[PDB]
């Protein structure tokens, strides 16, 4: 079994997203702030990113939580520009998909990053 964690604000798009990585097969963590992401980092062996929490920007924060554990982060964010998308790929994430998203995709992305 893998452990995932879904770091999103939007409830309710976490909402249904929670459920069909539970019927891939996988056992997963939500944090809605930036203020739950470093109690988690250590559990889970990919962590799913959006940007704009109501703290702030995450990716601000992702070198410092990378380094505490070498973690594939995916950044699943409502930033669609290339000045953002090379913004997060720089700051150590292994993957960057905008939204709107397909989740045969996400789920596609997140079966690469979980193979080594
Ligand atoms: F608000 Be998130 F970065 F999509
Ligand atoms: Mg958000």
């Amino acid at each position: 079994k893998q452990t995932l964690l879904l770091v999103e604000d939007d409830k309710n798009l976490a909402d249904g997203l929670l459920v069909s990585l539970e019927q891939a097969g996988y056992e997963c963590l939500h944090v809605e702030r930036i203020a739950d992401v470093e109690p988690q980092w250590k559990k889970a062996d990919l962590v799913i990113l959006d940007r704009q929490l109501p703290d702030g920007d995450s990716v601000q924060h992702l070198p410092e939580w990378k380094k505490i554990k070498d973690v594939p982060v995916i950044l699943l964010t409502a930033l669609v520009t290339v000045k953002d998308k090379v913004a997060g790929l720089d700051s150590g994430a292994n993957d960057y998909l905008t939204k709107p998203f397909a989740e045969a995709e996400l789920f596609a992305r997140i079966r690469a990053q979980l193979r080594a």
